[PDB]
């Protein structure tokens, strides 16, 4: 039907601005620290600590199979990517710091996003 190929449209406007909001995203963390999953090889107990990993090669996978239907949905994924290192690293750690920072400087971003979002429909 028509109608199934303009939601079909809709869905890859979305799943473009995501892409281009995780780029920005991505950006404010030039050290890496969130770019790939955390290493059950080098963190052999991760999964008793946290039980929903996230990381941006995982989101990345997703936007690319059109998995995000809203922002909202993608927002709490970044929001995993912050909320599970501070809660694993403590507070004195790079790993927390770089949260902090990815965290506070990607809320900017989202700001905008949610406008341009709403916006474009």
């Amino acid at each position: 039907s028509m109608e199934q190929v303009a939601m079909e449209l809709r869905l890859t406007e979305l799943t473009r601005l995501l892409r281009s909001v995780l780029d920005q995203l991505q950006d404010k963390d030039p050290a890496r620290i969130f770019a790939q999953p955390v290493s059950l090889k080098e963190v052999p107990d991760y999964l008793d600590h946290i039980k929903h990993p996230m990381d941006f090669a995982t989101m990345r996978k997703r936007l690319e199979a059109q998995g995000y239907k809203n922002l909202h949905e993608f927002e709490e994924d970044f929001d995993l990517i912050i909320d599970n290192c501070m809660k694993y690293n403590a507070r004195d750690t790079v790993f927390y710091r770089a949260a902090v920072r990815l965290r506070d400087q990607g809320g900017v971003v989202l700001r905008q996003a949610r406008r341009e979002v709403d916006s474009i429909g």
